[PDB]
C-alpha cells in the first residue's frame, strides 16, 4: 500500500486528538497535578536496528527481536546515535521534489520494546499507547499484529492496544520511515533527523471516559467578573446516573464548583449532544493571567455517578485572560501588547531534536532574564511540557502548525491544491484540539513559508470558527493575506522598502498605513541573529514604541543549531551543515541564535535585553523620569540605583525605591553633586535592580539601565615641558628615534613603523599599518543557501574591488626635528589594477615625554565600495593577561549595536576580548574607547578596537572556531572608524546608510605611549 | 450546483460536519464539484450540501470556494438558514407572514427575517411550497411578497417530479409505486412523491 | 483493509478533478462541439453478478467472467433490474447509525466488461477510464490487476489505465458496494439505490 507515499493516508486506526490526559482515579491527585498511576512512561532502553529501506526489513522482526539490533535510549533521533547522517539544508528539499513520492532508499528505523502490562489494565477499561513525536512516519505492531499508521512528526499519535495486549510480557515493533509524503510539509530550515524523538507512554482510561474538554473564560468590561465555561465530552454508554463536576481552584481554595448530568442544549432540528454537557462557573474578581504575572487556577473535571462514585478525573491549569484585536490593536485583558519575542526551535547539541525539562527551563529563565515575554513555536507544535512551563513562568506563545513547503515552486504549489487540503487540515486541527486549553497560547499560526493557497483560507476560517478566543496569523503570500488577522512580515525593515514583485516587504511604518489596511503589525521574524549580528536592533524598538499598531515581533532566533562532534582526542567541537558528510547542505546557516547551542550568550543577547527593557528614562536637570511599560504590575520588586563617575572614577551614587504603576511615571530628583576637580566627562548611569528573587531570577537581578553624559570640563592645562629631546637618526633605509632606553624605527622603503624597542626588547612582530578590511561576518557574506554566489553582498563587492588585495605604495616619507620632538610625515596609496582605492596620510610626533602622536587622514575613492573599517593594525610581540580600557563595554559592541554597552572603566582577561562565534569572523570590537591599556602600552584618543591572538587573516581563512590557533604575540586592531554589522536579514546587504563609511575623507588621532 | 453532502439522520444533525475527522471526505465532495463545473455559465450559486446541520467544516469549505471562485455566491441552509456559511438567507418552508419559532433554528416569516437587527443579505428559499399531492395552496401569497419586497428574491419549489417507481400487476399492467411497495422497510411511504408533475412528466 | 469503512480513505489512485475533456485532435471539431474520437463510450451491455457481501465474491471473477453472471445494460441501478430492492426512507439512515461502519451484509454488484483497445492508443499518450457515477463505492481491476478505489456517488472517478491495458481484448472488473462510509454523507430524502 505504501501509505507513506500518499497524502490521502495520513494515519490508520489513530485515535482522535484531545487535550493532555492522565486519567487520574483520585481528584486530589488531579488537583495537585501529581503523577498518575494510569499514565506510564515507556521511555528508556529500546531495541533498534537500521535498514536502508522498508523492503529490507525481515519479517521475523515482527515476531521477535533481531539479534543484529542494539539497545538504545528512547526518545532519540537515530542520527545522534551514528546510524546515519543528519542533513542540514535550508530551502531545497532533502529529497527529489516529486510529490507524493519519496526515495526508494528510505532510511528505516526499527524500534521494538519488550515490556510488562498489569492484568488489571486489561480486565477493564481501555489501554492506549501514545507517541508524542515520530519523525516522520511509522507503522505499529503489537505482539506481531499490525495496529496502525501515523504521520506529522510534531503531534502525538495514539492507538488503542486493548485487544492486542496480554497479561505479562508484550512486545512492540515500530517501523519509522525517514521520508514520507509528510516530508513535503516539513521543509523547515533546520537539521533533518528522524526516529522516536518524543515520549512514548501508555494511558489507561475507563470504558466510560472523558474523551475531551474545552475551557473558556469570558469577562465583563472591566474584568471584575468572569464566567468559566467548560464543555465536556464522554465516550461509552450513557446512563442517567452519570455526572460531570467541574470545580475551580485558586491554590488550595475552591473558588467554584458545578455539577450536571450529560445532555447538551438543542443544536438543530435533530436535537443536541446527549454525550456532552457544559458547566458554567461564575468567578468574581479573578486574578488575571499575563506574562507579567502568570496567575493560574486549577480546573478539575470529574466524571462520576450520582451516588458520589468517581470514575475518572482530568484537569488543567487555567489562565484568566482575554485576547482580542480591537480597532487595529492586539489587546490582552484590554491592554495593548508589546511583543518582546523570539522564535525558538527545539534543538540540543547532543540529543538533537529531543527536548528535556531542564533545557526548556534553562531557555525560559534566560529568556525572561533578558526581557523577552513571548515565543513563537517555529515552526511546529512543541513538546507538550513547553506549554505547561510557559503557562506557569509566563510567556506569550504563538502555537504553529507543522506545515512548511518552502522548497516548492512556486511556494504555494501544494497549499493551493485541494488534494493536499486533508493532510494540511490535520496538522492544523489536531494542534488546536491538543493545545486549546493552554492560557500561554494567545495566537494560532497556520504554518510557515508555504506561500498562500486556498487551503490556508479554509483552515484559517476553521480555527476562527472552533476557537474565537485567539487571533490567527500566517505570513505566507505577502504577510497580509486574507488568512491572517495580523500583518506578520519577516525581515521587513523599519524605514526601507524592499518592493519585491508580488510579495513586497514594505517598511513596517509604511505597511500600516497602506490604503485600507487596519490590522496590527507584529513581525513573525526579524533581526536575524546569525553570528556577529543584531546591528540596527534599536531602530526597531524606537519604532515599536512610537507606533501603537507596531506591536513588536519575534527575533530570529534563540539558539544556534550546531551539533557536537569529537576529534581523535575526544575533544568536543561545534559543527554545522556539511560536517556529517551531508550534502547538499547550507553550512553555517543553521546558526542564527542569540545564544550558543549550550546556551552561553552571544554578545547580541545583551543588546536585545536592553532594548526590550520595561522601564524607560528621561533626564531633565536633576530629575530622572521613569516610565513603566508594564501593563499589569506595579514595580513592587524594583529599586533604582544611580552612579556618577568622572571618566570611570566614582564621585557619587545612591538608590531610591521604584514605585510606578503600570504605564505610570515616577520622578526621581538626584541630590546636589559636588562638581569634579580634574578635567573630564561626568557620566550618569542608572539601573533597575530587583532586590528579591522570583521564579525566574535571583535577588540582585538587573532588569534595565541607561546612561547620560552630564557636565564635561575640557582640559586647558598645558603639560609641563619635557626634560629630554628625542634624537633623529637618518640612514638610507631608516628614520630611527631615540629617547632614553626607548627606540622607534620607521622603514624609509615601506613608510611604516616597522619596530619599536623598550630597552632591547622588540615590541612588534608585524609593522603598524593601515587596514581597510575585516574578516567577513555572516552578514557580509550574505547567503542563506550555500549554492548562491551573490555579487551584491559586501564581501563579494570588497573582493571584486580588490580591497582584500590592495597593497600600500609609498608616496612620501620625510623626517623633521622640532624644538622638542621628531616628526615623521608619510603618505600611502592603496591600489588595485591601476585604481587608487585609498590614500592615507600620517604624521608621527614623538616628544620628550615618550609619547607618539599619530594623526591619520584617509581618502576613500567615492566609486569604490565603502570599506569595512578605517584604522591601523599590528601584531604586538607581547602577550598579557588583562585588557583595560575606558570606553563602551564590557561586552563586544559595534557602531549599529552598542546601545546596551556603557561607557566606563573596564578590565577583563584577554580571552573575553574574543567572541567564539562558531564560524570565525571579525569580533570583539569595542567602540567609543578613549584609553586602551595592554601590558606596558597605552593608546589614547577616540577609537574602536579589538585585540586577540587571532589575526583578521586567520579568522577569514578558518571556517570553524575549533580549528583556530593562537598566533605568536597579540593582534591589535584600532579603528578610527568601523562599518556597521547589519542584521535586518543575512542574505542581502543590511547595513543602514548612516553606518556605512561613505564620507570619503576621514580623520582620527591616536597617542601611543609607555605605561 | 450542490455538493453531495447530506447527513440528515445524525443526532444532532451536525455531528459529522462539526467533526474535523470528516473534514477530508466533505472537502472532496465540495472541491471536486467546483473543479468540474466552474466553467458553466448556468451555475450561478454554489451550495455546500443539504440538511447536515451547521458545523465548522461548513465554514471551512465555504471560505475555500469564496477563495478559489469569487464569481459565484455560496449558500447553505443547515443550522438556521442564516449562518456564517451562507451569503444568502435560504430557509426551507419558512412562511410568508407566520413565524415558526423553533428552538435554536427558528423559521421566521420571510418578511420578518429580512429586517432582523443586523441582517442585510438577500433571501431566497432553497425549498418552499411543498407540492405533495393536492397541494400548493397559498402559493400566490409567496409571489405577492416576492414582488413587494426587493430582498425577497424568490425560491425553489419542492419539488419537480414525483419519485414514484413502476411496478406491474398480475395482468402485467404498470402501476405507480412508492415507499414500501418493494418490501423495503422501514420506509416513508408516499413522502417520496412531492412533484409538480407525475413521474412520467404529466402535469399535476 | 475495508476502505469502505474509513472516511479517511475516499479514493485510491484517482486522478485530479477537472472540467469536461474530449481531447480533440482537430480544432474545428472542438469549436463545433462535435464527437471526439479520443473520447469513447463504454456504455452498453456488461456482465453483472450480485453478491450479498464483498466476502462472497470469488477470486476467479477477477480474471475470468463468472458463468452465473447475466448480461445487463449500463448505466443502470441494479435494483431496477430486480437484483435487490430499492429502499425509500426520508431521514432515518437505511443502515445502522454507527459511523464509519456499515452492515456486513453489504449488497455487492460485480460488473465486468471485455472491450477492445487499439495499439494506437497505447503506443503513445495516456488512456484513462471515467466513471461519471458509481453508487456508492467501488474497487477497479483491469486485466486482473487492481487499479484503484473511489467514493462519492455523484461526481466522476477517473483512473489512468495506460499501464494496465494491452492491444486487443481487455477486461474490466468493478466491484460496487451498496454501502460505505460515504453513505453517511448521502442521506438525501430519496430512493436508496
Ligand atoms: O525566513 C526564514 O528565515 C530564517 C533564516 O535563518 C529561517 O530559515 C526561518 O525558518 C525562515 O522562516
Ligand atoms: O426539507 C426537505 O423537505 C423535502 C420533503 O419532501 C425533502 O426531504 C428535501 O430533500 C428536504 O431538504
Ligand atoms: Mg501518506
Ligand atoms: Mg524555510
Ligand atoms: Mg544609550
Ligand atoms: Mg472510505
Ligand atoms: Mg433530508
Ligand atoms: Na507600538
Ligand atoms: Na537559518
Ligand atoms: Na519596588
Ligand atoms: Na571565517
Ligand atoms: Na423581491
Ligand atoms: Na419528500
Amino acid at each position: 500500500r505504501r501509505d507513506w507515499e500518499n497524502p490521502g493516508v495520513t494515519q490508520l486506526n489513530r485515535l482522535a486528538a484531545h487535550p493532555p490526559f492522565a486519567s487520574w482515579r483520585n481528584s486530589e491527585e488531579a488537583r495537585t497535578d501529581r503523577p498518575s498511576q494510569q499514565l506510564r512512561s515507556l521511555n528508556g532502553e529500546w531495541r533498534f536496528a537500521w535498514f536502508p529501506a522498508p523492503e529490507a526489513v525481515p519479517e521475523s522482526w515482527l515476531e521477535c527481536d533481531l539479534p543484529e539490533a542494539d539497545t538504545v535510549v528512547v526518545p532519540s533521533n537515530w542520527q545522534m546515535h551514528g546510524y546515519d547522517a543528519p542533513i542540514y539544508t535550508n530551502v531545497t528539499y532533502p529529497i527529489t521534489v516529486n510529490p507524493p513520492f519519496v526515495p526508494t532508499e528510505n532510511p528505516t528505523g526499527c524500534y521494538s520494546l519488550t515490556f510488562n502490562v498489569d492484568e488489571s489494565w486489561l480486565q477493564e477499561g481501555q489501554t492506549r499507547i501514545i507517541f508524542d513525536g515520530v519523525n516522520s512516519a511509522f507503522h505499529l505492531w503489537c505482539n506481531g499484529r499490525w495496529v496502525g499508521y501515523g504521520q506529522d512528526s510534531r503531534l502525538p499519535s495514539e492507538f488503542d492496544l486493548s485487544a492486542f495486549l496480554r497479561a505479562g510480557e508484550n512486545r512492540l515493533a515500530v517501523m519509522v520511515l525517514r521520508w514520507s509524503d509528510g516530508s513535503y510539509l516539513e521543509d523547515q530550515d533546520m537539521w533533518r533527523m528522524s526516529g522516536i524523538f518524543r515520549d512514548v507512554s501508555l494511558l489507561h482510561k475507563p470504558t466510560t471516559q472523558i474523551s475531551d474538554f474545552h475551557v473558556a473564560t469570558r469577562f465583563n468590561d472591566d474584568f471584575s467578573r468572569a464566567v468559566l465555561e467548560a464543555e465536556v465530552q464522554m465516550c461509552g454508554e450513557l446512563r442517567d446516573y452519570l455526572r460531570v463536576t467541574v470545580s475551580l481552584w485558586q491554590g488550595e481554595t475552591q473558588v467554584a464548583s458545578g455539577t450536571a448530568p450529560f445532555g447538551g442544549e438543542i443544536i438543530d432540528e435533530r436535537g443536541g449532544y446527549a454525550d456532552r454537557v457544559t458547566l458554567r462557573l461564575n468567578v468574581e474578581n479573578p486574578k488575571l493571567w499575563s506574562a507579567e504575572i502568570p496567575n493560574l487556577y486549577r480546573a478539575v473535571v470529574e466524571l462520576h455517578t450520582a451516588d458520589g462514585t468517581l470514575i475518572e478525573a482530568e484537569a488543567c491549569d487555567v489562565g484568566f485572560r482575554e485576547v482580542r484585536i480591537e480597532n487595529g490593536l492586539l489587546l490582552l485583558n484590554g491592554k495593548p501588547l508589546l511583543i518582546r519575542g523570539v522564535n525558538r526551535h527545539e534543538h540540543h547539541p547532543l540529543h538533537g531534536q529531543v527536548m528535556d525539562e531542564q533545557t526548556m527551563v534553562q531557555d525560559i529563565l534566560l529568556m525572561k532574564q533578558n526581557n523577552f515575554n513571548a515565543v513563537r513555536c517555529s515552526h511546529y507544535p512543541n513538546h507538550p511540557l513547553w506549554y505547561t512551563l510557559c503557562d506557569r513562568y509566563g510567556l506569550y506563545v504563538v502555537d504553529e502548525a507543522n506545515i512548511e513547503t518552502h522548497g516548492m515552486v512556486p511556494m504555494n504549489r501544494l497549499t493551493d491544491d485541494p488534494r493536499w487540503l486533508p493532510a494540511m487540515s490535520e496538522r492544523v486541527t489536531r494542534m488546536v484540539q491538543r493545545d486549546r486549553n493552554h492560557p500561554s497560547v494567545i495566537i494560532w499560526s497556520l504554518g510557515n513559508e508555504s506561500g498562500h493557497g486556498a487551503n490556508h483560507d479554509a483552515l484559517y476560517r476553521w480555527i476562527k470558527s472552533v476557537d474565537p478566543s485567539r487571533p490567527v496569523q500566517y505570513e505566507g503570500g505577502g504577510a497580509d493575506t486574507t488568512a491572517t488577522d495580523i500583518i506578520c512580515p519577516m525581515y521587513a525593515r523599519v524605514d526601507e522598502d524592499q518592493p519585491f514583485p508580488a510579495v513586497p516587504k514594505w517598511s513596517i511604518k509604511k505597511w500600516l498605513s497602506l490604503p485600507g489596511e487596519t490590522r496590527p503589525l507584529i513581525l513573525c521574524e526579524y533581526a536575524h541573529a546569525a553570528g556577529n549580528s543584531l546591528g540596527g536592533f534599536a531602530k526597531y524598538w524606537q519604532a515599536f514604541r512610537q507606533y501603537p499598531r507596531l506591536q513588536g515581533g519575534f527575533v530570529w532566533d534563540w539558539v544556534d543549531q550546531s551539533l557536537i562532534k569529537y576529534d581523535e582526542n575526544g575533544n568536543p567541537w561545534s559543527a554545522y551543515g556539511g560536517d556529517f558528510g551531508d550534502t547538499p547542505n547550507d553550512r553555517q546557516f543553521c546558526m542564527n541564535g542569540l545564544v550558543f547551542a549550550d546556551r552561553t550568550p552571544h554578545p547580541a543577547l545583551t543588546e536585545a535585553k536592553h532594548q526590550q527593557q520595561f522601564f524607560q528614562f528621561r533626564l531633565s536637570g536633576q530629575t530622572i523620569e521613569v516610565t513603566s511599560e508594564y501593563l499589569f504590575r506595579h514595580s513592587d520588586n524594583e529599586l533604582l540605583h544611580w552612579m556618577v563617575a568622572l571618566d570611570g572614577k566614582p564621585l557619587a551614587s545612591g538608590e531610591v525605591p521604584l514605585d510606578v504603576a503600570p504605564q505610570g511615571k515616577q520622578l526621581i530628583e538626584l541630590p546636589e553633586l559636588p562638581q569634579p576637580e580634574s578635567a573630564g566627562q561626568l557620566w550618569l548611569t542608572v539601573r533597575v535592580v530587583q532586590p528579591n528573587a522570583t521564579a525566574w531570577s535571583e535577588a540582585g537581578h538587573i532588569s534595565a539601565w541607561q546612561q547620560w553624559r552630564l557636565a564635561e570640563n575640557l582640559s586647558v592645562t598645558l603639560p609641563a615641558a619635557s626634560h629630554a629631546i628625542p634624537h633623529l637618526t637618518t640612514s638610507e633605509m631608516d628614520f630611527c628615534i631615540e629617547l632614553g632606553n626607548k627606540r622607534w624605527q620607521f622603514n624609509r622603503q615601506s613608510g611604516f613603523l616597522s619596530q619599536m624597542w623598550i630597552g632591547d626588547k622588540k615590541q612588534l612582530l608585524t609593522p603598524l599599518r593601515d587596514q581597510f578590511t575585516r574578516a567577513p561576518l555572516d552578514n557580509d557574506i550574505g547567503v542563506s543557501e550555500a549554492t548562491r554566489i551573490d555579487p551584491n553582498a559586501w564581501v563579494e563587492r570588497w573582493k571584486a574591488a580588490g580591497h582584500y588585495q590592495a597593497e600600500a605604495a609609498l608616496l612620501q616619507c620625510t623626517a623633521d626635528t622640532l624644538a622638542d620632538a621628531v616628526l615623521i610625515t608619510t603618505a600611502h596609496a592603496w591600489q588595485h589594477q591601476g585604481k587608487t582605492l585609498f590614500i592615507s596620510r600620517k604624521t608621527y610626533r614623538i616628544d620628550g615625554s615618550g609619547q607618539m602622536a599619530i594623526t591619520v587622514d584617509v581618502e576613500v575613492a567615492s566609486d569604490t565600495p565603502h570599506p569595512a573599517r578605517i584604522g591601523l593594525n599590528c601584531q604586538l610581540a607581547q602577550v598579557a593577561e588583562r585588557v583595560n580600557w575606558l570606553g563602551l563595554g564590557p561586552q563586544e559592541n559595534y557602531p549599529d549595536r552598542l546601545t546596551a554597552a556603557c561607557f566606563d572603566r573596564w578590565d577583563l582577561p584577554l580571552s573575553d576580548m574574543y567572541t567564539p562565534y562558531v564560524f570565525p569572523s571579525e569580533n570583539g570590537l569595542r567602540c567609543g574607547t578613549r584609553e586602551l591599556n595592554y601590558g606596558p602600552h597605552q593608546w589614547r584618543g577616540d577609537f574602536q578596537f579589538n585585540i586577540s591572538r587571532y589575526s583578521q587573516q586567520q579568522l577569514m581563512e578558518t571556517s570553524h572556531r575549533h580549528l583556530l590557533h593562537a598566533e605568536e604575540g597579540t593582534w591589535l586592531n584600532i579603528d578610527g572608524f568601523h562599518m556597521g554589522i547589519g542584521g535586518d536579514d543575512s542574505w542581502s546587504p543590511s547595513v543602514s546608510a548612516e553606518f556605512q563609511l561613505s564620507a570619503g575623507r576621514y580623520h582620527y588621532q591616536l597617542v601611543w605611549c609607555q605605561k
